């Protein structure tokens, strides 16, 4: 079954999609966008107050199979949201005034292979022409200085960007749907681990964002109010100077389409535990991120 403070495989994210959105209709609803290489659904869940219109926040979890705190991120978030709407004023007017579009796993065939084959697979598991090697790397797979810097053209490699942008079902599912909803999503945001920090564009190349000292000031606001619930430290500034130069990634490519606030997330740890975090740390790790991710939400609002 189905728990909040465990790693869940697909066959029970799945399940828990259904039943979570079941259990609360009028907070949630379920769309697929699309299927991955071998076959499995890509959920996105519509959390909020329905309603008119509406503007959004996109977030998603999972690009990197591996990454299993993301995953769990995004399930702690959608129950977070239900249980507290109507008791907790952030919340209730979040839920009221905007929709989050909330993917909780993009790389399904990855993660599966992580639970079945190998704890340690980051790539999708598409085939590639020409080579017994599998997968590409889907944040160097997005339109976004594409395959220039801090990637491989080689399929055998973990940052393979692929034969072109976009040429993941996967990739192109969540560029599509973030296309035809470009009107509404005003934030994009991104699940990663581990270092434990907030990153903002640019990381395909070493230039500086238009609104640059907003990010930052955002950033800065937003791992300070992480920290005030276990004194955990991030730290936050553009991708390519943060962490290292990595062209096609997805919040680059959200950015560059205009959505103004757009972020990177490498939650804990720093790297005692690395990508096999223990589960006695997903409590800690989704409540004080979702500090962070409900004051950016609350900053997005008042900046509509
Ligand atoms: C421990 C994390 C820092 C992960 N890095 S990694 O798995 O150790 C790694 C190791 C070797 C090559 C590429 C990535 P990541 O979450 O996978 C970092 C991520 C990426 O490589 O896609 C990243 C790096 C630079 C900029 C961004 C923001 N678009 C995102
Ligand atoms: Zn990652």
């Amino acid at each position: 079954g189905h728990s909040y403070e465990k790693y869940n495989n697909w066959e029970t994210i799945e399940a828990w999609t259904k039943q979570v959105t079941s259990e609360n209709p009028d907070l949630i609803s379920r769309t697929a966008i699309g299927t991955t290489f071998l076959g499995n659904n890509i959920y996105l869940l519509k959390v909020g107050k329905p309603g008119p219109n509406k503007p959004a926040i996109f977030m998603d979890c999972g690009f990197h199979a591996r990454e299993w705190i993301s995953h769990a991120f995004c399930q702690w978030f959608v129950r977070e949201a239900v249980l507290t709407y109507g008791y907790e004023s952030h919340m209730t007017e979040f839920l009221n005034k905007l929709d989050f579009y909330v993917l909780p796993v993009l790389n399904i065939d990855g993660y599966i292979y992580t639970w079945t084959k190998n704890r340690m697979w980051r790539k999708t598991r598409s085939t590639n022409a020409g080579t017994t090697c599998i997968g590409t790397d889907p944040n160097r797979n997005f339109d976004a200085g594409w395959c220039t810097t801090g990637a491989s053209t080689d399929p055998c490699d973990e940052t393979y960007c692929g034969s072109a942008a976009e040429s993941e079902k996967e990739t192109k599912a969540l560029a599509d749907f973030i296309r035809n909803n470009l009107s509404s999503i005003k934030a994009y945001l991104t699940i990663h681990s581990y270092s434990q920090m907030i990153l903002y564009p640019y990381s395909y190349d070493y230039k500086l964002p238009e609104n640059n000292a907003e990010l930052n000031n955002l950033a800065k606001a937003a791992v300070k109010e992480l920290a005030t619930l276990y004194g955990t430290k991030y730290t936050y500034g553009p991708g390519a100077t943060t962490i290292y130069p990595a062209a096609g990634g997805s919040d680059d490519w959200a950015y560059d389409q205009g959505i103004k606030y757009s972020f990177t997330f490498e939650l804990r740890d720093k790297g005692r535990y690395g990508f096999i975090l223990p589960e006695s740390q997903i409590q800690a790790t989704c409540e004080e991120t979702m500090l962070a991710i409900k004051y950016v939400t609350n900053y997005v609002l008042g900046h509509l």
